[PDB]
Formats: C-alpha cells, structure tokens, sequence
RNA sequence: CGUCAAAGCACUUUGCAAAAGCUAACGUAUCUGUUUCUUGCCUUUUACCAGAAACAGCCGUUUGUAAGGUGUGCUAAUUUGACUGUAUAGUUUUUGUAAUCU
C-alpha cells in the first residue's frame, strides 16, 4: 500500500548457541561471575 | 543392437511443491524499491547524485508431481529403466580316457 508498508525482514532472527540463549544464562553463575569482574575492574 | 520388466505414447493447458552442501552461471541475461549510514548538488519538500550494508519486489528459468486437452494406439505404438548379453563336439572348462577292481 506504502512504500514503508511493503514484506521486510520476513526472517525473525532468534539467539544461537554461543549468543546467551536462556539455557545457556540458567546453566550458567552470574553472581560468582560478576564478583570477579567486579574484583578485575578493581584491579587496574 | 538383443533379452527381461512396467508404462499407452508424442505434443500441450492448468494447479501444487521444491530448486548451492562438496565455492557455485536456477538467469553466459539484467531492472526497481524500502530501511540504516557516508556523499554530491543544494533556499524548503518531492524528484534527485553515487558508494556500502541489510532487506524486499518484478521480468524470467529448471525439476518433481496431480488433473485434463489435441493427434494417434490398444486386433500395438512409443518411452523409461534394468541386464553376469552371442557363437563354437576337433588340446585351456559344457557333447567325456572311459569303464574294469580296490
Ligand atoms: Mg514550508
């Protein structure tokens, strides 16, 4: 109908393997993560 | 060419589905549009300039399959596939050095 209202990116693009998918996230120990990079940061 | 098998066959209309897997012309051809950037010309918008990225559209192509049409056939025609396919008594196999007994 408009120019803007026209098919574009018909293809949903969902997180793969390596990009934090939520099994990935549960699997994973964020807070003992954030401790040392908090703990790294602090070092400099 | 031959044997066997199943399929009517040749041309054609329409529907449905799919088309890179091992780096490669579905198309030896070739247009347009949107978004986000960087540019050009620029008094403001459309229309624009020419490069990129990510997306789409259109003109086409191929294959499979389903249902039909035309012309010829089923008192045969053609197509597709498969095949460990050929002679021959005259020494290297299939037209017998056999029987005899031990
Ligand atoms: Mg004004």
């Amino acid at each position: 109908t408009s120019s803007r209202a026209l098919p574009a990116h018909l293809k949903l693009k969902y997180r793969q393997e390596s990009q934090g998918t939520e099994e990935e996230v549960r699997k994973q120990d964020l807070r003992e993560a954030l401790l040392r990079a908090e703990a790294a940061h602090f070092a400099t």
